[PDB]
């Protein structure tokens, strides 16, 4: 007995869908969801997908409340659609896919992950549920995730952060750090080796390296010195010059953050999803610099540093590809006489 | 077991709600409701009220599809609410009544027409459903229809037509002419003699009587000659006058009904609902003639005839009230030298 | 050089997409485009579809305008998409499909029919075009029409008619009568013998044969003696049974064709698209008769009387199916004493 | 000459209805309404509600603007529709009730109180303005406020707070407290003994006792043990369980603004209204711990003492009944062995 | 080749409209632009115009991203249109003109400023691009903008701030001061002397003079006595006086930036757009004390000091013009007995 009215009743009892009996009453309106509570009308849901808001209900309601990979990873894995949940977008506020399989009868395309329809697509699948495992093992294409080995499949360590409600976190009171496995066309496809984002955001950053807390600590001539950087621009790359019209450098998060703490500047997110690079329109407050296009990465700034100084500086311009989040990230990387002018990752 | 998708699946394999089980998949855009039949989607349900479109979706799928009173005639009566059931009405598109009893938990006030919300509220009550007369009995404002008698009541017969999924007609396989029973604060009433409008449309118009036959075939000046309605103003009040830029006249349905076989004209119906008296917006293409507010009344012409030559022509103007549909329909009566000039009816 | 703006340019210069370069002023509002001529804004598409306005504006504009089969044939060949082209459908007021191949890079899911994703739907492929009959040959999946003989491949002989900008004819200056071929994971398929509807409307109905002229020309008994059909309930089947509260048989388009010529009433499609069966909630205007499910079929008459004078009439009450369109339709059979009592069609 | 135009005209040039005279030219669009400032539109409201954008404006901007009972209390008193006056609720940004009395053409079940289609409903009288304790004297079904004593009538006291354009407060340049009086089928009934809420916020939380600010200043066992609370689960249920999956206890708002002072967390608001005891989707970003559905109430720290150590630990489970706010709020009591495991509100 | 999936094509590769080559696939719905990213839908653009939503993301994408004049001084200027350009207004989200030249099919009224159309509307001009100031020189009215002198032309020296991406700043790495110039019916007309507003917000209030700073840090008395303000009302006007049910005073931003770093108080901005004096619903958290129309300008301290010393005292009532942003700006000044009650701007 599936029912908007029952999926209203579950999201009000329970806080989301739980497979609760029961129905409360609902009007639909101006894109939203309304329950009556007590003779007045409550909004429950405001439909930012591009999907029938009662559809985008459902989805909403139904999403994965356990932690699950960022959207960034799954989309970086080529995942086209999740098994038997939905993997809510929180940066979009929307689904991450399009179809379902076994959650809701507008947007499912198959019950079950076994179906033909199936098979052309890369289907996400959740080791910690009953069953998934060998849904993946019979599954022609496809992403895994498990807490632990599987026998006989060769893992990749995944990020140690994972997303619980729209919440970037590395868990301690659950488990946040999967493995994961890949397969394509029926064979099962070796992961890259592979640096990781770190997901922090600007206004919240903390340090998670002692060469981080000193990058925030030091000035930054002290810095570059004790990590023999000269050379490597990184004041530029990393910290920003806002002397001139346009904006030069300023493409690593910490920088950012170190820029923010100190003068507060504009970041116009004109393409709003989760991505491995983002990019940004800037304007500094207090100088009136500004980048329309600013492209930014959040690598712990150990493995950046160790990224730039593995680099060959003896050309002017070279495409540098760098594996991150399982996706080849190219980064354009500009020299002068033996030292790099610039160095940015490119969307 | 209340729920959209049920009601959409009862729309699809019933017609309307029909109490059955089962679910199809429904979408909600543009405040229409569509269900998805092979892939793709299909609309069941435009809404043109002012509810929000799922609670209208179900309220139109609940509707009353036995022969109901037209909308006018409850409205005339006060009828604040319906026990247990929808009136839809089709000249609006969208329910007769704002709230409901056991229909739909977005809009009802009750359960049961015995709850005490309902004791100040007219409520409608049908004789055709068990138990109701019994409701009506109990209830301390009402309207009830039956069929037949009702052991201590006496009846007022009503219209001969009835409204049935939004056609009105006089029934012939079914029964349309209902009697009518009315109570305020406990207290059964008398309801008054009255004349009753046809409901009949301009395209479709059907005579019924033998007068009405006369008016339609007969030239202008042999029919008011054979039916002795010199110094009425007939040729004005029901004819219509054509001559000047204004229109003249032009008051009895009939009278545009025998223009429009003739010459077609633009009516428009500024507010759309169903009344006893309408008022049109009325342009006549041959002659550019034109009225922005013309009151037209569908009376069976023996009876308008009837009115007409029942009033005092002494004074230059006065309102004349007649009851028609239950209620008290004011006239204005010009008259000049102890004939008529002009008889019209206004909405209010 | 794709662009909303140049579609609307196509539009407004040829009427529909043909390629031509150029751009118009275009504002989008209320699920409505319009575009700016000479200082004010004209409507061009006003969207009734689930998809977004811009989306089905593009789609209408590359709506293929030859002739081509109606939905209801494409959609009970399992038809899931066309090969480079839109079928847009009429009765929907929305693309036939929910993707494309080659057309718009919002809906596309392939650029062309030999892409993998391709292979596991059955894509519509049209003769008339240049490669296509190859690509047919080539693909897993297919339903393909032709206007001739296709080398190696037995036809199947589809309906006379087919859809032309939504009008449905029989075509005497433009060939509408298709060869039909199928193939199921790259095995060509025999099609079944097949019954055709005959895809008439009320109001315009033409009959095709003599048995079709004489049962619009001659009383309901004489046509019965004459075609010697006594025992098979035609005047309930197809006449109808107008005498009760629940309306009696018509279930023959042609009948509800005869009725209405006599005297009018209400058909409600409340599932509005195209099928091989449709149900309506019929109202009778003259006797208030009506039935809130009356599934009805436009078969020639003379391949309805090949039908159910097909049949063992010795059982209360079971399923008859029949080839019609290509898919099965299942009937119900009723009748009592060794004669028909009533025969209809299920939407299903 | 009420209209759409001299609504909007009061709102630019008084900031609200205000009676005046006058007429701007408006816009309608979008559930928007807009006037025109030289030559451009200015947004004045968009609209929230489920009534039309127009008459949702006009009801705005007839809005109360005095302080007010915040709308749990005027909910938990069974108020239908106020007199000649506009109760806005700002947690739903619409109206507290459906319908008016003498406030708007399109809303207005009478013009006055005393109409016979008011008696069944519960009109709420405001004593500060002229003629309405009268009025309260000859409705049958009422609640009224006043700032002093209405003769022969028994008051109940009210919470010391009140609401001031959407701002809950303790006046101290107006009257906040009132005395409440309710009439129920034309008599007037005592109102209960009760405890109130305080109307706190999560971030701007403040203590209002010696005790809250010793629970806000002293470490956990220091607290228990100054206060005699050894047994009472006092942790737990104020403080939470963050070690688990799933997030233990919580229930107090003071010892969410503590542990939010320390660590931030997600509060999903998922019935987003007024009312005594609110309901949310927890997630802590810290340890991953979560609850989709957390029960909390802002009782003054020392009233939820006073309750808790009045129960009878002797019994595993048992619903304890506390009037909170007039209304009667069932709590869950969990016991083992002679003390406290759980304890929380029900909403 | 302009189209709407150009312009989204420019939006997402440079930041907003650049000129180049390209499309994307984009959807329409509720108002809002979409386009598809990896199968899925990303939002570009939330019209809150009342222009069409694909012709104003048009003129959104199509936004002058240099230092621009903020609105307030070109609509005090009388600024009809621009030439060329689409100035945004941030306040509004929406343009500042309801007409373009040369930017928009849809709503261009010519291609060039020196059509015969523009003729009676005043145009401005910017003399950062190249053939302006020749423009300007040929149109009957208009108001240009320069970084340095016109030959022959007297100019009139702007306000050191201006808007760069909605981000008002006084430039460091670009210029925002610049010389202004009007002409009115093919005269050129000399701009008036006139004091500036300094377009600074409430919560990252700093202050600009040593008079603003012991404003700031000294208390009421001792600032009141240093500045020699006595008579002035000064604490009433520029401090606020909470202490009754109506606020008196406060009309002054460094007051409430003051205020509202003591204690918290609610401002409804009621007709929101910029202009040089703003109207606010006040309501004090922590008192109660409110006022409906609170009008509030930003003037340097030393400014308004030196406008209220210049005031005669001897009248009860009286209208007093000040030129403020090149408009004349009527002051209420209310004396009693040879001193100050208040003060405050009119809008
Ligand atoms: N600074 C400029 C001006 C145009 C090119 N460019 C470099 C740049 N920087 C980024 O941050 N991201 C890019 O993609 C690119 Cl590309
Ligand atoms: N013909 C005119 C011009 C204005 C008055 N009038 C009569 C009239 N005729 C109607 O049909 N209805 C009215 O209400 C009225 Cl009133
Ligand atoms: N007349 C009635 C009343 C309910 C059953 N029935 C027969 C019928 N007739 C149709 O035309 N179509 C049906 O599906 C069915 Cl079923
Ligand atoms: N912790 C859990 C898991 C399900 C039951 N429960 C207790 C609880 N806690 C609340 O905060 N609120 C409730 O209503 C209830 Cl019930
Ligand atoms: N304080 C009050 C009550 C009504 C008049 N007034 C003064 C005032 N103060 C402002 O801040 N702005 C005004 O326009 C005006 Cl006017």
């Amino acid at each position: 007995n599936m029912s908007l009215e029952n999926v209203a009743f579950n999201v009000v009892n329970k806080g989301h869908f739980d497979g609760q009996q029961g129905e409360v009453p609902v009007s639909i309106i101006n894109n939203t969801v309304y329950t009556k509570v007590d003779g007045v009308d409550v909004e429950l849901f405001e439909n930012k997908t591009t999907l029938p808001v009662n559809v985008a209900f459902e989805l909403w309601a139904k999403r994965n409340i356990k932690p699950v990979p960022e959207v960034k990873i799954l989309n970086n894995l080529g995942v086209d659609i999740a098994a038997n949940t939905v993997i809510w977008d929180y940066k979009r506020d929307a689904p991450a896919h399009i179809s379902t399989i076994g959650v809701c009868s507008m947007t499912d395309i198959a019950k079950k992950p076994t179906e033909t329809i199936c098979a052309p697509l890369t289907v996400f699948f959740d080791g910690r549920v009953d069953g998934q495992v060998d849904l993946f093992r019979n599954a022609r294409n496809g992403v895994l995730i498990t807490e632990g080995s599987v026998k006989g499949l060769q893992p990749s360590v995944g990020p140690k952060q994972a997303s619980l409600n729209g919440v970037t976190l590395i868990g301690e009171a659950v488990k946040t750090q999967f493995n994961y496995y890949k397969k394509v066309d029926g064979v099962v496809q070796q992961l890259p080796e592979t640096y990781f984002t770190q997901s922090r955001n600007l206004q919240e950053f903390k340090p998670r390296s002692q060469m981080e807390i000193d990058f925030l600590e030091l000035a930054m001539d002290e810095f570059i010195e004790r990590y023999k950087l000269e050379g490597y621009a990184f004041e530029h790359i990393v910290y920003g010059d806002f002397s001139h019209s346009q904006l030069g450098g300023l493409h690593l998060l910490i920088g950012l953050a170190k820029r923010f703490k100190e003068s507060p500047f504009e970041l116009e997110d004109f393409i709003p999803m989760d991505s491995t690079v983002k990019n940004y329109f800037i304007t500094d407050a207090q100088t009136g610099s500004s980048k329309c296009v600013c492209s930014v990465i959040d690598l712990l700034l150990d493995d950046f540093v160790e990224i730039i100084k593995s680099q060959d500086l003896s050309v002017v311009s070279k495409v540098v590809k760098v594996t991150i989040d399982y996706t080849e990230i190219s980064f354009m990387l500009w020299c002068k006489d033996g030292h790099v002018e610039t160095f940015y990752p490119k969307l």
